[PDB]
C-alpha cells in the first residue's frame, strides 16, 4: 500500500500508521546552531573487519545490502550506545535530482542522498524483538553529495541492473562497507524512528557530519531502478525519502566541538 508515489506518499502514511504523528519520529532537521556538544559522548566504534555481506534485494522502496547477522561479526558500539549492535543491512534514500534525496537535513539543506547502516541491539536476541524496544536499533546515517566518484560504491552501482524491479535479488558477497565511510566519524545523535512504515520508535540515530562524495554517473544508476515489479508500468525509484518531522521534546547532541 504505502509508498512514495503521487497518492500513497509520506503525507498519507498516518492513516494506516498513526505513529507517523508520534513523539519521536524521524528524520529531523539538524540545526547546527542549537545542537549542543556533549563531552560525555564517545568516539564511535565501527567494527566491520569481519562483515559478511550476502545478498542485495530490491524491496520496492529501496535496495538492501544484507549481511550475515546470525552472530557478532560487523558491530557498532560506543558513541551514545550501550552494548552491542549488529549490522543487518544498509540501504539508501535518494532524489530525482541532486537538490533533494536525503531524509535528515542540516540547517534545512538537503543532500542528494543518505546512506543508512541498520544495526540491532543483541540484548534483544533478534531484529523483530529489537524493533519493539526504544533502544532496539542504531542507525548510522551518512550524507551523499555529488562530485567525485566513491570507489567503494562502484560494486553496488554495477549490480543494480540485475535487481531493477521489486522482488529481484542477487548474490552480493564480500562487500566491505568501510569503503562507504567518510574520513571523520564526528556525529550528531538523537532518539527517533524508522523512516518508513511501520515507523517504529526504536532507533538511536547517529548521523555523520561529513558527507561522502559520489559521481553523477553513480547516482544516475540508482535512478534507473524501479519501484514496480517486472513487467509492470515503470515507476522510477526516485524520491524515496521521508521529509523532516517535528523535533518535539528531543535534543540533538554533537560528538564534536
Ligand atoms: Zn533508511
Amino acid at each position: 500500500h504505502w509508498g512514495y508515489g503521487k497518492h500513497n506518499g509520506p503525507e498519507h502514511w498516518h492513516k494506516d500508521f498513526p505513529i507517523a504523528k508520534g513523539e519521536r519520529q524521524s528524520p529531523v532537521d539538524i540545526d547546527t546552531h542549537t545542537a549542543k556538544y556533549d563531552p560525555s559522548l564517545k568516539p564511535l566504534s565501527v567494527s566491520y573487519d569481519q562483515a559478511t555481506s550476502l545478498r542485495i534485494l530490491n524491496n520496492g522502496h529501496a535496495f538492501n545490502v544484507e549481511f550475515d547477522d546470525s552472530q557478532d561479526k560487523a558491530v557498532l558500539k560506543g558513541g551514545p550506545l550501550d552494548g552491542t549492535y549488529r549490522l543487518i543491512q544498509f540501504h539508501f534514500h535518494w532524489g530525482s535530482l541532486d537538490g533533494q534525496g536525503s531524509e535528515h537535513t542540516v540547517d534545512k539543506k538537503k543532500y542528494a542522498a543518505e546512506l543508512h547502516l541498520v544495526h540491532w541491539n543483541t540484548k534483544y536476541g533478534d531484529f523483530g524483538k529489537a524493533v519493539q524496544q526504544p533502544d532496539g536499533l542504531a542507525v548510522l546515517g551518512i550524507f551523499l553529495k555529488v562530485g567525485s566518484a566513491k570507489p567503494g560504491l562502484q560494486k553496488v552501482v554495477d549490480v543494480l541492473d540485475s535487481i531493477k524491479t521489486k522482488g529481484k535479488s542477487a548474490d552480493f558477497t564480500n562487500f566491505d562497507p568501510r569503503g562507504l565511510l567518510p574520513e571523520s566519524l564526528d556525529y550528531w545523535t538523537y532518539p527517533g524512528s524508522l523512516t518508513h512504515p511501520p515507523l517504529l520508535e526504536c532507533v538511536t540515530w547517529i548521523v555523520l557530519k561529513e558527507p561522502i562524495s559520489v559521481s553523477s554517473e553513480q547516482v544516475l544508476k540508482f535512478r534507473k531502478l524501479n519501484f514496480n515489479g517486472e513487467g509492470e508500468p515503470e515507476e522510477l525509484m526516485v524520491d524515496n525519502w521521508r521529509p523532516a518531522q517535528p523535533l518535539k521534546n528531543r535534543q540533538i547532541k554533537a560528538s564534536f566541538k
